[PDB]
């Protein structure tokens, strides 16, 4: 699983509910909204997650563990 670097135009007003988020997309460049991550919801939304926050990090943690875990549902 590899992601390029999708950018947005506004940081999430707040964290997100893990029960709605599905996966994030890391973005890095000096032309977008600074350096942060992008989280998509299940409904099909995509909000920019702030790395300084603990939910993008707390999320990236359980999201990176999928490497050794294989649960489709």
């Amino acid at each position: 699983v590899v992601i390029p670097s999708p950018c947005c135009m506004f940081f999430v007003s707040k964290r997100i509910p893990e029960n709605r988020v599905v996966s994030y997309q890391l973005s890095s460049r000096s032309t977008c909204l600074k350096a942060g991550v992008i989280f998509t919801t299940k409904k099909g939304q995509q909000s920019c997650g702030d790395p300084k926050q603990e939910w993008v990090q707390r999320y990236m943690k359980n999201l990176d563990a999928k490497q050794k875990k294989a649960s489709p549902r």
